[PDB]
This record gives structure tokens, sequence and C-alpha cells, in this order.
């Protein structure tokens, strides 16, 4: 059930949940797909992650207008790399309230990103401080510890079997942990396992660079990360 919409791909995952996919021709790595989420919560839409670029992110909003036709109340982005935050200006131009881990917003300028408007902060156990995530509806935001990056955050969708690991989690057949340039290799395995423990009911694991998978994505990612230590 993939829907080609311009240069992007959209796939319904649940009655109120769709995955957005965008591509960037990155020299040395081919045309890399990146996934995020679109969630309808009653009369509004919530977005997880931008596309790689402003133009692609505007195209996500165009798809939302044509297929859902409800306002986008907010977006949350899951770390300060291009695939997750590269389209921040398009969200701001559209009047959408944007949220990121405080550390992502601090890192955004040096990473070439535009910061989100609002900062999420996290309790010692990883759960978002609820006052910093107002009106998130079914989105449950969890900081699992440093892994793919020090700022990576994850999102469960209450009322569904879906949890989103972003670039922390790779699929159950993945050959590597991908881009470790900003990774915490010592803590990766525990962070991947903490994501699994935060969302024990999630049987569909969504991630940045592979199609949705079973929880074997979590166990396999953690087992690969065991080897980094
Ligand atoms: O780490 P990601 O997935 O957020 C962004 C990304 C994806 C693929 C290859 C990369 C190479 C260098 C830097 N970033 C890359
Ligand atoms: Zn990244
Ligand atoms: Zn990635």
């Amino acid at each position: 059930g993939d829907q080609r919409f311009g240069d992007l791909v959209f796939r319904q995952l649940a009655p109120n949940v769709w995955q957005h996919t965008s591509y960037l021709d990155m020299p040395g790595f081919g045309a890399v797909a990146s996934n995020g989420l679109i969630v309808r919560d009653g009369g509004r839409v919530l977005v997880v992650d931008t596309a790689w670029t402003d133009d692609q992110t505007a195209q996500i909003l165009n798809w939302i207008k044509q297929e859902i036709n409800l306002p986008v109340a907010l977006a949350v982005v899951t770390h300060a790399h291009q695939d997750k935050m590269g389209g921040m200006d398009a969200l701001h131009a559209a009047g959408i309230a944007t949220y990121a881990n405080a550390l992502s917003n601090q890192l955004a300028p040096q990473e070439g990103m535009v910061a989100a408007q609002h900062s999420l902060t996290f309790a010692a156990n990883g759960w978002v401080e609820p006052a910093t995530a107002p009106n998130f509806g079914p989105l449950k935001v969890f900081y699992p510890g440093p892994g793919h990056t020090s700022d990576n955050i994850t999102v469960g969708i209450d009322g569904t079997d879906i949890a989103f690991g972003g670039c922390l989690i790779k699929d159950s057949k993945a050959k590597s942990l991908g881009n470790l340039g900003d990774a915490d290799t010592e803590h990766y395995a525990a962070s991947a396992r903490a994501f699994g423990a935060a969302f024990p009911k999630a049987s569909m694991i969504v991630m940045s660079h592979s199609a949705p998978d079973s929880r074997a994505a979590i166990t396999h990612t953690a087992r690969m990360a065991d080897k980094l230590r």
C-alpha cells in the first residue's frame, strides 16, 4: 500500500497513522530513504520528523492537506541530523508548532539545522517532562539514552501497536548500525534495549531507514551494538 506522491512515498500503518518517506541523493551513500510519521488525533494532525529538505517537507504538508485535510497542530523531531530536522523552516513557514529535545535544539546550528521552537526536557528515567510536551495527544516521547546520537529520542503512539525508534533502531536483518559518526558506541546497546522496555506493547517498530518490522528489530539492533563495546 505504498502511495507515490511526487518524490515521496506514504504508507498507511494503522487507521490513524501513516509513514512518510523522503530521499536524498547523498554522495558516497546513494539515494537514502528516511521515514517519519503522520498521526491523526481527532480533528488535528501530528507529525514526527521532517523530510530531508524544506521542499520535501512542504510536500508532506501538501499530502496531509489532500488526504486528511485537518490542521497540523505540531511536529516533534527526533535528533539534530538532516533526515529528521532538515525541513524545519517549512514547518515554521506553515505556522506549525515544533518540538525537539533541548539538546537537539542546542546542537541544531552547528549541525546546519534550524532549531525547533520548543524544547523537550526529560526526567532521569527517560520519560519526557509532560509540561514540555503539551497537547501531544497519543504521542509518548521517551529519551532512551545516547545511541545513534546523544540527543536521539523515540515516540510511542498510544492506542496503537506502533513505536518509532528513528535512527536508533535498524531492521532485524540489518548488516550494520549505519552512520556512527555522532554515536555513543559504549551506551548504544543499553539505549536500544531501553527503547524496547519503554514500549513493551509495541509490536510494530517503525524506524528511519527500513520498513516497519517486528520487535526483532530491537533485539537485533541491541545485539549488534553489544559488539561495539
Ligand atoms: O545519520 P543519519 O541517518 O541521521 C543521516 C545520514 C544518513 C546516511 C548516511 C550518512 C552519512 C553521513 C552523515 N549522515 C548520514
Ligand atoms: Zn542521525
Ligand atoms: Zn538515520
